[PDB]
């Protein structure tokens, strides 16, 4: 396909369901992958303050072992998930992502879709405080909502490329997305918005939230059949 569409896992053992679609890379909230997946680039997260202490020996198993890009906190703005202040991530961001920056393609801590002060207000506080010192080479971002509610999630990825491009930053990964509802309305959702992500010039990359929801007893789910095939 793209080259865009990637493999957001708990349960390293589903990705095989997806073998031989249009992935190109991976994710799993963690810094290490949980054992080897042939022929996706796994990409390291620096979830949160807790992976502070392994995260340069993480780093650098990753850029060893075939990783080009990191991502940062996962929902600093979030309090049950990274739950950072704008200025602690900048700083943290400084010390732990800045130096990979020459061998690994950087990438923002994730927000939600919450209403200003969380979500993209977040991220905003966040590129202020950073003050041109953070090395961002792409605005991570996330968007869980109803099927019914494209408009919303287009409204959302615009805002969040529109953000990135006032602070230097060009595009964004979509590192969760999810059009909620039954299949049938999930599919439909994926059907809008897969192509419309794959033309978009602001989208590097995304993930359909996820590997784990996208799997049943081993096979694809009718959802995870339509991420594969769209
Ligand atoms: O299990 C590995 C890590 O899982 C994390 O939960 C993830 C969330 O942070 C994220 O937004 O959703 C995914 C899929 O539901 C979760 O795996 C934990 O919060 C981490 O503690 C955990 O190490």
């Amino acid at each position: 396909g793209s080259g865009k569409r990637g493999l957001a896992y708990n349960n390293i053992n589903l990705l095989t369901a997806f073998e031989g679609g249009p992935f190109s890379w991976s994710y799993n909230w963690e810094p290490r992958p949980g054992g080897y997946t042939a022929g996706i680039e796994y990409v390291p997260m620096l979830w949160g303050p807790r992976g502070y202490g392994s995260w340069n020996a993480d780093a650098e198993a990753g850029i060893a072992a075939g990783s080009k890009n990191l991502l940062a906190f996962n929902e600093p703005d979030i309090a049950s998930q990274a739950n950072m202040s704008p200025e602690a991530a900048a700083a943290a961001y400084q010390k732990y992502m800045n130096p990979y920056a020459a061998r690994a393609r950087l990438g923002s801590p994730a927000v939600s879709n919450g209403a200003p002060p969380k979500g993209l207000g977040w991220m905003q506080g966040f590129l202020d405080v950073c003050a041109g010192n953070c090395k961002i080479d792409f605005l991570a971002v996330h968007w869980h909502g109803p099927s019914g509610n494209v408009d919303d999630f287009k409204r959302y990825v615009s805002e969040a490329i529109a953000l990135g491009q006032k602070y230097g930053i060009g595009t964004v990964w979509v590192t969760e997305f999810e059009g909620q509802g039954d299949e049938e309305a999930q599919v439909n959702f994926l059907k809008e918005v897969l192509p419309w992500l794959d033309s978009n010039a602001g989208v590097e990359r995304y993930a359909s939230f996820f590997v784990d929801n996208l799997v049943k007893g081993g096979a694809l789910t009718s959802v995870g059949k339509a991420y594969k095939t769209i």
